[PDB]
Formats: structure tokens, sequence, C-alpha cells
């Protein structure tokens, strides 16, 4: 159940954080930007299989505080994740760069928009997670829970069952000094800030007292 992430990705880990390690904020707008690619990876395989949506008819990215827990919750109705994707595409590497990371940060230039443009912003999240909780459910497979804290990461099949239907949930154990991200006026205005140009409604958990969703794009 256990493995060690491929020293590649270990490499790409310390590169992306020190890389973000000014604008810890943008972890957000790559969640964001991975769960519309995961929308936007269901939605051509729906234009082929009539049964591709049957496990969950919305097509959404929510998100959720829990200050009282401290978790932050990103969950989006996706293409999901098998048991072996979460091990391979979160353990290794295998799509398509390490040199002109590298480049660029040797030559000192900026690598924000390159992190976005591969799509490896997942590992952004350790600069404000302890540890990083993924649950996913895939069309092809049963729904699996996927835990790392950076040093390793193991992947168990979800004892709760098939819950979310189709697509994934990133949980985020904020670090100690991370709680600002907790409060509700700075989740909103940072989703806003990266959720505009997602062809997807993203809604947010919030509170007034009762609670309910709030569109944020
Ligand atoms: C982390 N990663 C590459 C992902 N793969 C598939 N669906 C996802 N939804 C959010 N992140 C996702």
């Amino acid at each position: 159940e256990k493995f060690a992430f491929q020293a590649e990705v270990n490499r790409m880990m310390k590169l992306i954080i020190n890389s973000l390690y000014k604008n810890k904020e943008i972890f957000l707008r790559e969640l964001i930007s991975n769960a519309s690619d995961a929308l936007d990876k269901i939605r051509l395989i729906s234009l082929t299989d009539e049964n591709a949506l049957s496990g969950n008819e919305e097509l959404t990215v929510k998100i959720k505080c829990d200050k009282e827990k401290n978790l932050l919750h990103v969950t989006d109705t996706g293409v999901g994740m098998t048991r072996e994707e979460l091990v391979k595409n979160l353990g290794t590497i295998a799509k398509s760069f390490l040199n002109k990371m590298t480049e660029a940060q040797e030559d000192g230039q900026s690598t924000s928009e390159l992190i976005g443009q591969f799509g490896v912003g997942f590992y952004s999240a350790f600069l404000v997670a302890d540890k990083v909780i993924v649950t996913s459910k895939h069309n092809n497979d049963t729904q699996h829970i996927w835990e790392s804290d950076s040093n390793e990461f193991s992947v168990i099949a979800d004892p709760r069952g098939n819950t979310l239907g189709r697509g994934t949930t990133i949980t985020l154990v904020l670090k100690e000094e991370a709680s600002d991200y907790l409060e509700l006026d700075t989740i909103k205005n940072l989703v806003k800030k990266y959720s505009q140009f997602i062809n997807f409604p993203i809604y947010v958990w919030s509170s007034k007292t009762v609670w309910d969703w709030e569109l944020m794009n």
C-alpha cells in the first residue's frame, strides 16, 4: 500500500516549491486548473460514451472550508482516477522539461506560468499543506484514497464505498501557518481570481445563520 515517489518527481516537487515559495496562493490556481482539465477530459469522453456521466450528472468544482478540522476541500466531477492512475499519475512522470525548469531557475527567469502550462501544479499544494489526500473514482474502477506528506504516498480502497459517483477530491491538511486560508473571505476572493476562465461552474460552501453554496465565476 505504501510507495516512494520516483526520484524525478522528488526533484520536480522541490523545483515547484522553490519557484512558488513567494506566491503560495498559486496552489489554488493550479488545483482549479487541474479540476477544469479533468472536467474538460470527461466532457470529451462524453462525446464518445453515452453513459460516461451515469455515475454523476453534474460537472462542477466545489470547495469547502473546515476551520474546526483544519481542512480545505477541492472537489471536481471530472474523469477521475483509477487506483493505477493514482499511483502513476501522482508518483511518477508519464506525460511529455527538467532542464527547462533548471535553465529558467538557473538563469533566474520566472516559472509560475511554466508549471501551470505543463499541468504539474498539483504538487504546489505542499506549500500550504502538511498532508495531501486525494479521493477519486473513475468510471472504470472503484473509489480509492491517496495520501502523502511529500515523503511517501499510499493508496487504499475507500472503505466508504462509492461516495463521489465520479470525480476527484483534493483534501489539504493546511499547516499551522496556513490557517489564513481557512477564512471564507480570503478563499472566495482567491477562487474568483482564478476561476473566471473555467468553462465550468465553481461553488464554495459559505455561510451567512445558514450554509449553502455560492457561485464564484
Ligand atoms: C492530479 N491530477 C493529474 C488529476 N487527474 C485527474 N483528475 C483530476 N482532478 C483534479 N486533479 C486531477
